DNA sequence: CCAGGTCAGAGTGACCTG
DNA sequence: TCAGGTCACTCTGACCTG
């Protein structure tokens, strides 16, 4: 049973370098080429796992930098 | 003039408290919906217009704090 | 003025293809 | 193998109706 390094969820391979489930993997994707704003409305280490990672794109996207992901 | 929420533009009173149209539809919503909100911070997190979509949890608390209620 | 109703848009991720 | 594409779904709030 292979686990998200981000997210703790069941993961479906390698994505971008990163053993990461199908929501971390499209979020990067998207999180990387959009001009987005992320602001952590905590203290920049929110807990992200299945139920709350959708409540802060911010520390998502830290943890997925983090870990080493890459589009190439 | 201003939310008590999440300081933007208010535009009256809603559900006792002067608020803005989005906790206003979001707090009617909270309540009467099942929802399986969750902080990932400290229960703590800053509401304001910029971020009060992350955490619905804190979003929620801070209503009730403010005293609204359907009833 | 306020409660209740509504729908189009943004963000998400399960599923598919080669 | 994994990158790319897609679309129905949830949540949101500006706008509408009574
Ligand atoms: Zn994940
Ligand atoms: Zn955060
Ligand atoms: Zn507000
Ligand atoms: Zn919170």
């Amino acid at each position: 049973q292979k686990v998200c390094l981000i997210c703790g969820d069941e993961a479906s391979g390698c994505h971008y370098g990163v053993l990461t489930c199908e929501g971390c993997k499209a979020f990067f994707k998207r999180a990387v080429e959009g001009q987005h704003n992320y602001l952590c409305a905590g203290r920049n280490d929110c807990i992200i796992d299945k139920i709350r990672r959708k409540n802060c794109p911010a520390c998502r996207l830290r943890k997925c930098l983090q870990a080493g992901m890459t589009l190439g």
